[PDB]
């Protein structure tokens, strides 16, 4: 690799130099002969060995004391030694509260696919490593939801449960997000609610959940503690902020009966810190409008409302080149933004978000020597080229600590 | 190893074997992806193997791989490189190579058309007057009174590098751009530099919003020369809107024929520094990028004003609304004037079908998601949800430096 990699913005001519890539840790999937930049997941029940864990821990510890300007200090060398003794006698080790907080914040700072990272340092970290039961997990998650929601003034947060040990005692949240709507396949092949969540719903129903079988039913939490069978809990409905979707100009838009929930809370990723694995680490921010307005609502295999909206807009839907789809899409996204703002629930539009991300990325290049970014994900799902990120060259690479994908728990769980 | 790509909307999974045949680098490494970098990073000795590879895949394409004809061709090519340090492509080879440069263009969403390409062989050309003749004929043929036909014109190959043929225009047809005293730009800001060179070389500029630039043509490494395309060969479309009657009062128009003239065609180790090619427009090329890029004609604000939209807050999505209307106008204008054009829904749709074709008949299809996905309405087109492998096959179209940066007068 070269020491200096340069990226250009083609709209502003601004050029930035990246050195942070030298710190890259794992593989991207690309080679010199092929690029897998548009593959969603470019790639066993066993855990890190002693010898594998030593250098990963030391790497993170080094980076931590380096961040607080105490590199090579007595406390640094002592912490190294303590960590080394712990690994050597227990095959694992425990993070200090400060190290945990630093690690969580940096996994977010390092998330190449996140357009919201200007916020990374303002993450509230809830330490749930004392948790031992699913009831306890439920307590922590509820407290998380209430804090994060803040009566609509959303605050970003992460709750972190005990790290993996032997891989047979994992903590998992089986939900893909803390709050999602149920999806139900009908005998006639149609889907009620959210087609994205049909499989998870069927699992909940199997596990005992009695479904309301409506259009927007909040799923229960399915929580696994210490590798035991997962348990169902209903989130107190008052903890679940929702926004009915209406439109500034089209009075009929409310008649569509759409709503969405305020808190986006991904709960199925793995947080890796210093070689330690936190398989349950629900985190939440707030929405960019297109997440709801374009993807959740207008994806074909989601709520797929474009046609019904375009019909009420009395658009000519017979030719594609009338751009009836594009026209309808804009009005839906206007509605989503308008309804959140009206209800004073935090949300950010794709223009503001991408403009803040360019400012963030620049600052990162200046103060950090780079900012990994996944263009394929950073560019919004509509209006791409009228946002500043479209024209921005980016380098993608993996820094640690990081959020990682992990397989769905029902696929691996040994049922007791 | 065999690689799979998945469409997350349809769950269709295709298997790539074709990438195994690439040899050119993409710019990525195992540790760092550069998929969003616009431009990443001969001798007798080097030339023959490149030639061999091309001849090999040519005779393979006509199911005569290892034939007496094939062997004699290799030998003929070896002898020729020996006695001349280069070689000449057969007419068949030229046409094959040009179609496959298009076929291999990872960033082109229009490649379902790849084998319908009219190839004009201009390798006998010697002077800029000759290039001008060939280019007028190309333009006339490709334009076809609005029923556009894909075409490429191939001028003589690079020899010593001191004698290149170059079309200095980035496209055969483009509008001039002018740096104004007050500081602003009249016409196309993308072409301000090129416009200045034409003016400096003697072109008398109308100084309008849509002045068609002259051809600036360089033959055999000599100073480039100026030519006016006969106006009757330049097909243009006034942009109007099917609902907004005031839209025509914006005085917008564009040309029908998109004809990229600054790329380099490489075939079997040979480099064709002048190879203007044309097809037809996808509406967003004009309606989104040409018209609404901040650094281009930049008309979003004017349109939104006429639509009387609230422009005080960005969350009103006034930009997004205006953008769709401009693109409705562009498609509607071309279609009313019967000038070939494709919308991004239909084009991306075709491209998915084309991928399936290619995976089936060829074992893959190199594709650059960053370029294939349209500059608006990404996820409501099928390509958004389509995983793509990008890799570099040859024959190819490559970037090359602008010749004023290189030329000695
Ligand atoms: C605070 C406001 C935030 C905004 C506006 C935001 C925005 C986004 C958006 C729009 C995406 C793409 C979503 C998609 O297309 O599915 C994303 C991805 C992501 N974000 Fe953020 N985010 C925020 C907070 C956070 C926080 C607090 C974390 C972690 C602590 C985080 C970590 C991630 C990760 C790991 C991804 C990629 C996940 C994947 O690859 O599937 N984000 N973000
Ligand atoms: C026939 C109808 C065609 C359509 C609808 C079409 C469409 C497109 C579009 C929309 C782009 C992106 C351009 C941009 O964003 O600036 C593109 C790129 C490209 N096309 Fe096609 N195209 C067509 C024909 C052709 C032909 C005839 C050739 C060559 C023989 C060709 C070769 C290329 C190449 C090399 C690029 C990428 C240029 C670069 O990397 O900068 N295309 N095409
Ligand atoms: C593969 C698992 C997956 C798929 C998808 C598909 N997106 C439509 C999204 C995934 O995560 C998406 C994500 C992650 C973190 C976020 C934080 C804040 C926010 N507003 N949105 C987020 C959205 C994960
Ligand atoms: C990187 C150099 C470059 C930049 C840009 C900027 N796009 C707005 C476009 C470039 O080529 C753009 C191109 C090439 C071939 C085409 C063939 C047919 C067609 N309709 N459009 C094309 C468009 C090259
Ligand atoms: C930075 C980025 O690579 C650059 O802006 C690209 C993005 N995608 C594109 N896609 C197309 N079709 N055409 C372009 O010019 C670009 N520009
Ligand atoms: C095939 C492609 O990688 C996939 O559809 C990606 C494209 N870009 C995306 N970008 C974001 N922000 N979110 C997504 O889910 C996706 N999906
Ligand atoms: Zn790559």
């Amino acid at each position: 690799c070269p020491r200096f990699l340069k990226v250009k913005n083609w709209e502003t001519e601004v050029v930035l130099t990246d050195t942070l890539h030298l710190k890259s840790t794992l593989e991207t999937g690309c080679t010199e002969y092929i690029c897998m930049g548009s593959i969603m997941h470019p790639s066993p029940e066993d855990v890190a060995t002693k010898d594998q864990l030593f250098p990963l821990a030391k790497e993170f510890i080094d980076q931590y004391y380096s961040s607080i300007k105490r590199f090579g200090s007595k406390a640094h060398m002592e912490r190294l030694e303590e960590v080394n003794k712990e690994i050597d006698t227990t095959s694992t080790y425990q993070l200090k509260d400060t190290e945990l907080i630093y690690g969580a914040k940096h996994a977010w700072r390092n998330a190449s696919r996140c357009v919201g990272r200007i916020q990374w340092s303002k993450l509230q970290v809830f330490d749930a490593r004392d948790c031992t039961t699913a009831h306890g997990m439920f307590n922590y998650i509820c407290n998380h939801v209430k804090y994060a929601t803040n009566k609509g003034n959303l605050r970003s947060a992460i709750t972190i449960f005990p790290q993996r040990t032997d891989g047979k005692h994992d903590f998992r949240v089986w939900n893909s997000q803390l709050i999602r709507y149920a999806g139900y396949k009908q005998p006639d092949g149609s889907t009620l609610g959210d087609p994205a969540n049909v499989q998870f719903t069927e699992i909940c129903i199997q596990q005992g959940w009695k479904p309301p079988r409506g259009r927007f039913d909040v799923l229960p939490l399915l929580l696994q503690a210490n590798g035991n069978d997962p348990e169902l809990f209903q989130i107190p409905p008052e903890l679940v902020l929702e926004v009915p979707i209406r439109h500034p100009k089209f009075e009929w838009f409310k008649d569509l009966g759409l709503k969405w929930y305020g808190l986006p809370a991904v709960s199925n990723m793995l947080l890796e810190i210093g070689g330690l694995e936190f398989s349950a680490c629900p985190f939440s921010g707030w929405y960019m409008g297109t997440e709801i307005g374009v993807r959740d609502y207008c994806d074909n295999s989601r709520y797929n409302i474009l046609e019904e909206v375009a019909k009420k807009m009395n658009l000519d839907m017979r030719k594609t080149s009338s751009l009836w789809k594009d026209q309808a899409l804009v009005e839906i996204n206007i509605a989503v933004l308008y309804s959140f703002q009206s209800d004073k629930v935090t949300i950010v539009d794709h223009h503001s978000a991408t403009e803040s991300f360019i400012k963030h990325m620049e600052n990162e290049y200046r103060c950090r020597g780079g900012c990994p970014a996944d263009w394929v994900w950073i560019v919004p799902p509509m209006s791409g080229s009228i946002t500043p990120v479209f024209h921005q060259e980016m380098l993608n690479y993996r820094l640690t600590p990081s959020f990682e994908y992990q397989p769905d728990p029902w696929n691996t769980h040994v049922w007791k």
